[PDB]
RNA sequence: AUAACUCAAUUUGUAAAAAAGUUUUAGAGCUAGAAAUAGCAAGUUAAAAUAAGGCUAGUCCGUUAUCAACUUGAAAAAGUG
DNA sequence: CAATACCATTTTTTACAAATTGAGTTAT
DNA sequence: AAATGGTATTG
């Protein structure tokens, strides 16, 4: 009867195995359904499910969000055309019709092909008069002359259409009138205070140097160069840093506590300056007044590059300069190339294919790809003197529309938009009467806290309407309830009190929430002086004066402060030792301080009779981020407060939510005492009970009242876990294999389920962290050893850069060409912890400079190096986590208790996800209750870490070569079943730690050697028993034997999950027109032979048609049987009317009741047990698994790594003994590949390659056999090298063979099969 | 194994915005030549599209999750060896 | 037909909630 | 960011 289940949960596989008492995996006979002459079959009960990874929702979200951007922009232009409609009709009554149809070829147009003026003469004139839209924008803001309404419309729409960013708050004037003189206010203002060291400002080029071709950061160097006697990381260089945008550590300058860096563009600034002027005197905020005064003019000096005075359109103006420069520079290049390099000319100005000018303009070639091409050419030429300097500044042959217009803020565009409207309203009454409407089209933007402006049909939407009626930029305030919405943007995402679940958690920053937080910490602090028997609790009256005096005076109260400023100065205990708070209090009344600073009244804060209000001010400050919406919900408390203080309060924003409600903390009462949880926290006699205590104390009513308030699908339940969708698929799927396994085993539940789980992109992150770290350190190491951002994947190199080219342990400089000669020491060593992240890795010359292997780095090191570790800590070149580990010896080091914990954790799974799995399964298997009404545990769910079985394999030579076939997942699921059951059969003490439901040295010893009852020598006999019960746990002579024979089994149930494909319709590339029945219409009317489209759709699923097709002039019907791929785009109509779809496709008399859905991976058996999986309507995949014998597996293992004590003779010799296992392994690929692969050319190439490399080492030949298994791997064909010969993939490019094959429909285990012969369907 | 707090790092989900890219058209190409073709002149800008589309008609929705077969269900999901 | 080869939309900002891992304090 | 099905070209 009795059996167990093993599972191995991955992202692309669940391995499963069924085992019985003797660790044997049984075999059974299962029915075989459908129409073959096979009615049944034998199956070993070991297998795996394979699947393509499930995916994150992000891609889908990003496309959705852009979709909405598109439909909104379209409506901006529509809002504008509607305003223009009635007056544009009088000037030219088809203008908007022939913008709408500009894209159509001349023969699909209703109107004249010339869009603006609807005739050629006037259109040619327009373009030579205004080469760029920028020429026209400028003209229309500067000229006073009445303008063509069409030329007005075009300037407004292009400002409204490409309208720049919403990242600066509020209004904006261009003042670059005095970058010369705004700077020269700063130097007399600083030269008034620092009269000792007066900066020699002759104002030599303040205008130029800040605001030059090259960067901001660089240009500071170039000003402090033309000022003599001045550190650039010094007070005048610090002010100028800020004036640009860079942040300086500013600490040095004034002798202060912490690194103090501002950016004058952050909103954080207003307040942050005053944090510093509180130190140095409000008598030097005129050094940060003359700072903004130049910071204004310089903000925009990278875009705008025209002295504004001479234009109100400095953006369009600059653009015109880029053009004019582009014209003058090009005409020069065209002279030079023709006097100096005539041969090349053609290539550079005609041949698009190459990245010359033609390639830049009419080819597909980047501003960058261009520059690269012609740097070679420009300098093999004595004329490019001033023209090559332009290339390096990136100022050469610039377009106006480019990657770097990212920076233009919407206010700039609004500047010119507003200007034009001021001009032409003087002549167009409707522009006067709609100036504000039109501007609101450019300006309005739905708030992130409002989301889609839906009406009952967006599962994304939360917005409320004060009124049903259409929302427009102009009626949004009056129709959207912005507060209701601003609130539910948050409330729909925030927790309910897990204890009182109809209650919403308080703001993290609520005054009440912070009170609860200290009293909980403070209630379990205890103290001692001499003359006291025991240490006592703090009392009620004691906690109050500590709260009243220290907590409401300092943000942080340090333990020093509690000792000195309390026990000495009130309690008169000159020496007091205290337990429960270790350096400073975790808890703090941060909100009491932030408020009393701004509100300025302790008598109001401390007054209990106005609590509800203060709780509604912090709720208003936490919910909302829109300083305006705050003000509106804060205005009702304007009687109670000073006007100067709403100024402060409105800005006092807060962020974060608690885990507990007001009702719990301070509403709900103990029946007896009538006292709230916070009441007990404030005073609880001599018991001083915690939060967690009061909640579990049967003498109190909290325990049962929480029991009262507590309340009550699978598919749903799994998708609500916190893990990667990729793991959440493996999760669901395993539950489904376990449900099927329980059925094959006759509804009988298992004795046990043993689960276990596994553990350019990160090349930009690293270089971005490397730059910012050194840029912060001010190190010249990237000047001295420049690096792309793709070699920093070499962990030795990356660590070298993350350590500023220094040894992490000794304070030597690290030679960057001797990383070969150097070591990567784990901080917490490998012995204790399996972390391979950079958080535990450290590059040193030798690893022995940490000191002793058997602990954290020496105290020696920790005190010598610490200073430099914090340099890297501030730099973000290490984490607080890394830094804490590195230093641990100074806080005692790795305690024998820590060490045990680290070897226990090598064996017991912590991961919260794997626990949920174990729980899901436990709660799913164990559903019955006994007479007394307690849950009967039929099934035991045992959680193992991978390391156990990985060891076990390495320890009794059950080696896995992952690349041989998909069997290893099933193998691990078996080994997890046996090692699982065997471990709790020997040690029922360990069900505590694996089943769901001097002290350190011993524990440590036990765990280190736990798995020894499998070994014979460390002494121990063949037969192993439980001491107490005397069960059998391992017939060591006979039981490994059964493991061998299970792993040697060739018939393992592999199943690839068949999957209807979903996602994007096709490749996204909008291809040019060609005559080709592959191009796909981007819109109904856009015939792609004229307009281009898409070429490369995804088949959602293939379908088997048996029908007839017309043939010849005659239309004489002929019978067809083939696959038609149904495209993702086609699918919904195919499904709507299966016939009318296929009939419209060509097919006739389509036999409706023979159509078969064949999603991707649908499996087919041909001849010789050769099988193929569908990849598409036209492409097959390798369907067979190659079942290499055990003996060859292990030989390939040991061979591949000869880099492996006295056992390395016996293991290393086996290899040289069985050199002829190679020929025998090659022959076994050949028999296989000849029978099922059918790649005649590729087998010939591997055969030759092999025979050609036979005089090479046994190691080098095993590394490369291990490559050949790609030839034979289940799945899509793929390339691989045998040594230096590549064998490109032999693909399956027709599905015709499967139409007469056997379709095999598999259950999820693959044990239940329906088999269809397609030879019996085709008429 | 669990709770609250503190700090750091991570991952998941949502909303609002921006800049390019690509596509067709418009920006009279000239001269010599029967033509092939040659010489030359030009180039930087715009419009419109950006999943086909869909009804629920919103400034909404349209790429995630879920899916052997048979029987039963709109479905979810149950039954079946 | 087979062998062969080339191709795949990209970047950027702001606002927010949750869970999880792991170094601490207090506990059931 | 591969990997692998769409696509075209060619032998």
């Amino acid at each position: 009867k009795k059996y167990s289940i093993g599972l191995a949960i991955g992202t692309n596989s669940v391995g499963w195995a069924v085992i019985t008492d003797e660790y044997k995996v049984p075999s059974k006979k299962f029915k075989v359904l459908g129409n073959t002459d096979r009615h049944s079959i034998k199956k070993n009960l070991i297998g795996a499910l394979l699947f393509d990874s499930g995916e994150t929702a992000e891609a889908t979200r990003l496309k959705r969000t852009a979709r909405r951007r598109y439909t909104r922009r379209k409506n901006r232009i529509l809002y504008l055309q509607e305003i223009f409609s009635n007056e544009m009709a009088k000037v030219d009554d088809s203008f908007f019709h022939r913008l709408e149809e500009s894209f159509l070829v001349e023969e699909d147009k209703k109107h004249e092909r010339h869009p603006i003026f609807g005739n050629i003469v006037d259109e040619v004139a327009y373009h030579e008069k205004y080469p760029t839209i920028y020429h026209l924008r400028k003209k229309l803001v500067d000229s006073t002359d009445k303008a063509d309404l069409r030329l007005i419309y075009l300037a407004l729409a292009h400002m409204i259409k490409f309208r720049g960013h919403f990242l600066i708050e509020g209004d904006l004037n261009p003042d670059n009138s005095d970058v010369d003189k705004l700077f020269i206010q700063l130097v007399q203002t600083y030269n008034q205070l620092f009269e000792e060291n007066p900066i020699n400002a002759s104002g030599v080029d303040a205008k130029a140097i800040l605001s030059a071709r090259l960067s901001k950061s660089r240009r500071l160097e170039n000003l402090i160069a033309q000022l003599p006697g001045e550190k650039k990381n010094g007070l005048f260089g610090n002010l100028i840093a800020l004036s640009l945008g860079l942040t300086p550590n500013f600490k040095s300058n004034f002798d202060l506590a912490e690194d103090t860096k501002l950016q004058l563009s952050k909103d954080t600034y207003d307040d942050d300056l005053d944090n510093l002027l509180a130190q140095i005197g409000d008598q030097y905020a005129d050094l940060f007044l003359a700072a903004k005064n130049l910071s204004d003019a310089i903000l925009l000096s990278d875009i705008l590059r025209v002295n504004t005075e001479i234009t109100k359109a400095p953006l369009s103006a600059s653009m015109i300069k880029l053009y004019d420069e582009h014209h003058q520079d090009l005409t020069l290049l065209k002279a030079l190339v023709r006097q100096q390099l005539p041969e090349k000319y053609k290539e550079i100005f005609f041949d698009q294919s190459k990245n010359g000018y033609a390639g830049y303009i009419d080819g597909g070639a980047s501003q960058e790809e261009f520059y690269k091409f012609i740097k070679p050419i420009l300098e093999k030429m004595d004329g490019t003197e001033e023209l090559l300097v332009k290339l390096n500044r990136e100022d050469l042959l610039r377009k106006q529309r480019t990657f770097d217009n990212g920076i233009i803020p919407h206010q700039i565009h609004l500047g010119e938009l507003h200007a034009i409207l001021r001009r032409q309203e003087d002549f167009y009454p409707f522009l006067k009467d709609n100036r504000e409407k039109i501007e609101k089209i450019l300006t309005f933007r739905i708030p992130y806290y409002v989301g889609p402006l839906a009406r009952g049909n967006s599962r994304f939407a939360w917005m409320t309407r004060k009124s049903e009626e259409t929302i427009t930029p102009w009626n949004f305030e009056k129709v959207v309830d912005k507060g209701a919405s601003a609130q539910s943007f948050i409330e729909r995402m925030t927790n309910f009190d897990k204890n009182l679940p109809n209650e919403k958690v308080l703001p993290k920053h609520s005054l009440l929430y912070e009170y609860f937080t200290v009293y909980n910490e403070l209630t379990k602090v205890k103290y001692v002086t001499e003359g006291m028997r025991k240490p006592a609790f703090l009392s009620g009256d004691q906690k109050k004066a500590i709260v009243d005096l220290l907590f409401k005076t300092n943000r942080k109260v340090t333990v020093k402060q509690l000792k000195e400023d309390y026990f000495k100065k009130i309690e008169e205990f000159d020496s007091v030792e205290i337990s429960g708070v270790e350096d400073r209090f975790n808890a703090s009344l941060g909100t009491y301080h932030d408020l009393l600073k701004i509100i300025k009244d302790k008598d109001f804060l401390d007054n209990e009779e106005n609590e509800d209000i203060l709780e509604d001010i912090v709720l208003t400050l936490t919910l909302f981020e829109d300083r305006e919406m705050i003000e509106e919900r804060l205005k009702t408390y304007a009687h109670l407060f000073d006007d100067k203080v709403m100024k402060q309060l409105k800005r006092r924003r807060y962020t974060g939510w608690g885990r507990l409600s007001r009702k719990l903390i301070n509403g709900i009462r103990d029946k007896q005492s009538g006292k709230t949880i916070l009441d007990f926290l404030k005073s609880d006699g001599f018991a001083n009970r915690n939060f967690i205590q009061l909640i579990h104390d049967d003498s109190l009513t909290f325990k049962e009242d929480i029991q009262k308030a507590q309340v009550s699908s699978l598919h749903e339940h799994i998708a609500n876990l916190a893990g990667s969708p990729a793991i959440k698929k493996g999760i669901l799927q395993t539950v489904k294999v376990v449900d099927e396994l329980v059925k094959v085993m006759g509804r009988h539940k298992p004795e046990n389920i043993v689960i276990e789980m596994a553990r350019q992109k990160n090349s930009r992150e690293r270089m971005k962290r490397i730059e910012e770290g050194i840029k912060e350190l001010g190190s010249q190491i990237l000047k001295e050893h420049p690096v792309e951002n793709t070699q920093l994947q070499n962990e030795k190199l990356y660590l070298y850069y993350l350590q500023n080219g220094r040894d992490m342990y000794v304070d030597q400089e690290l030679d960057i060409n001797r990383l070969s000669d150097y070591d990567v020491d784990a901080i917490v060593p490998q012995s204790f912890l399996k972390d391979d992240s950079i958080d535990n890795k450290v590059l040193t010359r030798s690893d022995k400079n940490r000191g002793k292997s058997d602990n954290v780095p020496s105290e020696e090191v920790v005190k010598k190096m610490k200073n430099y570790w914090r340099q890297l800590l501030n730099a973000k070149l290490i984490t607080q986590r890394k830094f804490d580990n590195l230093t641990k010896a100074e806080r005692g080091g790795l305690s024998e208790l820590d060490k045990a914990g680290f070897i226990k954790r090598q064996l017991v799974e912590t991961r919260q996800i794997t626990k949920h799995v174990a729980q899901i399964l436990d709660s799913r298997m164990n559903t019955k209750y006994d007479e007394n009404d307690k849950l009967i545990r039929e099934v035991k769910v045992i959680t193992l870490k991978s390391k156990l079985v990985s060891d076990f394999r390495k320890d009794f030579q059950f080696y896995k070569v992952r690349e041989i076939n998909n069997y290893h997942h099933a193998h691990d699921a078996y080994l997890n079943a046996v090692v699982g059951t065997a471990l709790i059969k020997k040690y029922p003490k360990l069900e505590s730690e694996f089943v769901y439901g001097g002290k350190a040295t011993a524990k440590y010893f036990f765990y280190s050697n736990i798995m020894n009852f499998f070994k014979t020598e460390i002494k121990r006999p063949l037969i192993e028993t439980n001491g107490e019960t005397g069960e059998i746990v391992w017939d060591k002579g006979r039981d490994f034997a059964t493991v061998r024979k299970v792993l040697s089994m060739p018939q393992v149930n592999i199943v690839k999950k068949t999957e209807v494909q979903t996602g994007g319709f096709s490749k996204e590339s909008i291809l040019p027109k060609r005559n080709s029945d592959k191009l796909i219409a981007r819109k109904k009317d856009w015939d792609p032979k004229k307009y281009g489209g898409f070429d490369s759709p995804t088949v959602a699923y293939s379908v088997l048609v048996v029908a007839k097709v017309e043939k010849g002039k005659s239309k004489k019907l002929k019978s067809v049987k083939e696959l038609l791929g149904i495209t993702i785009m086609e699918r919904s109509s195919f499904e709507k009317n299966p016939i009318d779809f296929l009939e419209a496709k060509g097919y006739k008399e389509v036999k409706k009741d023979l159509i078969i859905k064949l999603p991707k991976y649908s499996l087919f058996e041909l001849e010789n047990g050769r099988k193929r999986m569908l990849a598409s309507a036209g492409v097959l995949q390798k369907g067979n698994e190659l079942a290499l014998p055990s003996k060859y597996v292990n030989f390939l293992y040991l061979a591949s790594h000869y880099e492996k004590p006295e056992d390395n003779e016996q293991k290393q010799l086996f290899v040289e003994q069985h050199k002829h296992y190679l020929d025998e392994i090659i022959e076994q690929i050949s028999e296989f590949s000849k029978r099922v692969i059918l790649a005649d050319a590729n087998l010939d190439k591997v055969l030759s390659a092999y025979n050609k490399h036979r005089d090479k080492p046994i190691r080098e030949q095993a590394e490369n056999i291990i490559h050949l298994f790609t030839l034979t791997n289940l799945g899509a064909p793929a390339a691989f090298k045998y040594f230096d010969t590549t064998i490109d993939r032999k693909r399956y490019t027709s599905t015709k063979e499967v139409l007469d094959a056997t379709l095999i429909h598999q259950s999820i285990t693959g044990l239940y099969e329906t088999r269809i012969d397609l030879s019996q369907l085709g008429g």
